[PDB]
């Protein structure tokens, strides 16, 4: 089965029997996608076990997969198992169960629902400053992902459920240990039904239990029309069950906690290593919001440099790393035959650092996204939230929540490196995009 | 154990209680046919069972059958039950799915047009003479005759010459390798725990596929795989089954491995199906001497002085069409028709979930007492033009129905009728006591007799 790309005439690294090219993952997905981008060119292919993966870098071809032929050919991502009751999650669902869930959860982040969350988020922005003030008045490096993670958890648990959870919170402790042996499912695709029909999962049964019974506890009502109320009103009318309702809550809680804090930690590292960017960003926040005025919905979208700082960080650190779609039937997009079953992959990390696009890609330059220069970026090359009908459904919520946190913090504190601050920042050579050592920074009050 | 074993309980559809893991496969000890017969009597028009964990919905309503086979073929009921491990034979037209089958069906449909079929009558007429002489040596002696052997040799010669233009069996050669390999090409026996465990535990399929394990034996596939490669003799044609695939190959297209996959399907179907039905027909003609005489009287009336059969005289013989149809009613060699419900639908007021296998019990419907008077009896008068109006084409489906019916139906009807004519022109058939009367069907997988059909041959 390892002679597919040889048949189609698509280049790529030579696969080993059974393993394929997974031995090249010792450096991580990022370095493997970048080495293959320079060694082979615009299009290459490799094998995750027996699964052929076609990597495309042409923006016209990326648009065809993500946007044009989404509902027809490239609808679902790579099959992930063994899951179990998590097969009904919107990020894992396929075809019609996804389309019905995509439509059900889309009204969660409209321009009106997002504008309702500003006063709710404004409460936790003050606790974020007070907790940073205690570690700033006393000389002590601050683990940013811990203090940012506690803020991100309270935001998503209130904007989606209205419940207040307020250092050893069992939600943060259980949500974080969804973080080895996946080397086997990449090589054993036939062992998925062995664990599926037998009811075996990858997620530990306790991180699911704590959340499965917490949603059944927050569901006690007795609102505000939030992420939980949208799923209850349709439940009281195919339809959603008490198990699928829990499956969506785990996705929103994990995405609101882990993705928000990790990007915020990456932003503060770039601001500390570039004091000229942090100082210039602080001057814009003070101008739009004088006297430390509370940030509102409209004042956030007004700040251009704040949007340029977030965009450049998401360019350097795209937490998704890759974009993937499963070719459901034989197609010939942009004059290139793609058989059914091939996983079409877009190397987002490798494309965000392509020298043939970004001048000095390893450099942190927020001026790439200025309105003078944001005309020279391709929306299918810079894809930190994906694209098409199956992009990030919470892109607008994530961008607003992180900017509200960056405003409230940069109004009161400046961030400097420490002795133990890992400069330059080393990315985790493992699976997900994270720093090797935790991000520690000195917090000086203003 | 269960997982799905509550589906038909949820839908209110009756059926036998399934055992954990096994489902209802324990009830297959009597075969497909006797199990479908008892279920149709016990549970009525619609019932469901479980081939392991696979829910199977059996339908008997002609309108609902028409919706599955004809109306909703391209949109819902396109593919058959997934059969594995097949390996490279996945590209076979009878096994292909979705667009691949759609491209193959259109590619192979011009094989059996009325023009192409009429061109085959002179070719078949040659082997009809060898069939008589081979039957004559055994006729001059009171020695019994195993009809599956002599009809299988005739069928193998017709399928190799009309599809590839190659003569392999030169008057026999009774040790011909094409017949020896096609014989053991596939043997679905419930006894063999292989096909048993495949149904009970289907997650073993991707294991055997990557293990290069195939339900078709290696030595049999190799013999046919290299024979087709040998069967390519161009430059040297005549536009047959092989030429239609060669011409489209020299223009996606069909690879030298898919071209072999279709040949194996046509070779087996032309050898096994034609010879089996011919043996079933001759058994009924011997056990009913009144039908055999009336058939011989019509053949002599249309073809006097043993005139050679032509494409038009075959379609003229009405009683010959009645005998072939009544035998196909009693012995539908497929037994069942199956389609996989690719998405949730509600046909004729009945919800069918995605993944359920909708099955049409052709054997049970052909013997349904609420349609056929004396269904177990061999009465060709059911198909007379006086009575053929009272026959629902969705109850009597020996070749299936819809876009994915038997693509070689008209070829099989012509090839068998061309054989019955030339045989009955020169011989009459009688039982032998060693002939199993009544004919017991094989309680195993496929529709076959227990003891082979043997008959006495008398010349005229
Ligand atoms: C900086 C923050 C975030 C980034 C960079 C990010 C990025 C992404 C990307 C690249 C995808 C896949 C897009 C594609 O395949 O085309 C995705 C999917 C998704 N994201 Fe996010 N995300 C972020 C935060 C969030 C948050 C806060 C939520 C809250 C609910 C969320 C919910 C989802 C969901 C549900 C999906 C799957 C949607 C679907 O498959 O239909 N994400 N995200
Ligand atoms: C008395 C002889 C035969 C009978 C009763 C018979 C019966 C059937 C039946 C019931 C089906 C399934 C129809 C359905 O599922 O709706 C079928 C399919 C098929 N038959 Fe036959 N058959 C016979 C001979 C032949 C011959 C001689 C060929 C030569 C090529 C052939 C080739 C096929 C093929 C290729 C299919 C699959 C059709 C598809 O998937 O499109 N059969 N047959
Ligand atoms: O990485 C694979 N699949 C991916 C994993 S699904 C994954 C399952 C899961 C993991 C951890 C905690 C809770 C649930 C999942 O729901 N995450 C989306 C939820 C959070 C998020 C993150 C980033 C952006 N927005 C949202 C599919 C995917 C969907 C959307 C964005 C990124 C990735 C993979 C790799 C090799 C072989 N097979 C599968
Ligand atoms: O019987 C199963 N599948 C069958 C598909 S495979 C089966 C595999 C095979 C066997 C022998 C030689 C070569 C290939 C196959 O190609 N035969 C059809 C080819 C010859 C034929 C027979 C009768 C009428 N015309 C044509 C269903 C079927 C389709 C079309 C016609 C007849 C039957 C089955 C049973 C249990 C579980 N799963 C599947």
């Amino acid at each position: 089965s390892h002679g597919l790309f040889k048949k189609l005439g698509i280049p790529g690294p030579t696969p080993l029997p059974f393993l394929g090219n997974i031995l090249s993952y010792h450096k991580g997905f990022c370095m493997f996608d970048m080495e293959c981008h320079k060694k082979y060119g615009k299009v290459w292919g490799f094998y995750d076990g027996q699964q052929p993966v076609l990597a495309i870098t042409d923006p016209d071809m990326i648009k065809t997969v993500l946007v044009k032929e989404c509902y027809s050919v490239f609808t679902n991502r790579r099959p992930f198992g063994p899951v179990g009751f998590m097969k009904s999650a919107i990020s894992i669902a396929e075809d019609e169960e996804w389309k019905r869930l995509r439509s059900l959860l889309s009204p969660t982040f409209t321009s009106g629902k997002l504008k309702e969350m500003v006063p709710i988020i404004a409460q936790y922005g003050d606790v974020l400053v007070r907790n940073l003030r205690r570690e700033a008045e006393t000389g002590k490096p601050v683990t940013l992902k811990d203090v940012f993670g506690a803020y991100s958890m309270d935001v998503i648990t209130s904007t989606s459920f209205g419940v207040n959870i307020d250092p050893q919170d069992p939600f943060v402790e259980n949500t974080k240990k969804l973080l080895p042996f996946f080397l086997s499912i990449t090589v054993f695709p036939f062992l998925i039904p062995i664990l599926e029909v037998l009811n075996i999962c990858v997620f530990p049964r306790e991180v699911t239990n704590f959340l499965r019974k917490s949603v059944k506890r927050m569901k006690e009502s007795r609102h505000r029309v939030d992420f939980l109320q949208l799923m209850i009103d349709s439940q009281n009318s195919k339809a959603l069950s008490d198990l699928e309702l829990v499956a969506q809550s785990i996705i929103f809680i994990f995405a609101g906690y882990e993705t928000t804090s990790s990007v915020l930690s990456f932003i503060m590292y770039e601001l500390a290593t570039h004091p000229d960017v942090q100082q210039k960003l602080q001057e814009e926040i003070d101008a739009v919001l004088p006297n430390k005025a509370p940030p509102t919905y409209d004042t956030v979208l007004q700040m251009e440099y704040l949007d340029m700082v977030v965009n450049e960080t998401l360019r350097l650190f795209p937490i998704a790393m890759r974009l993937e779609r499963v070719c459901k039937k034989d197609v010939e997009i942009n004059g290139m035959f793609i058989p059914k079953g091939v996983v079409v992959m877009i190397p987002s990390y490798a494309l965000h650092r392509d020298p043939k696009y970004w001048t000095e890609p390893e450099k942190f330059l927020p001026e790439r996204f200025s309105a003078k220069n944001a005309d020279n970026i391709d929306p299918y090359i810079y894809t930190p939230f994906g694209s098409g009908p199956r992009n990030c459904i919470g892109m607008r919520f994530a961008l607003m929540n992180m900017k509200l946190a960056l405003i409230r913090v940069l109004q009161n504190f400046s961030f400097k490196p420490c002795k133990e601050t890992q400069i330059p920042l080393k990315l985790s050579l493992g699976g997900l995009l994270q720093p090797e050592k935790p991000v520690v920074l000195k917090v000086e009050s203003r």
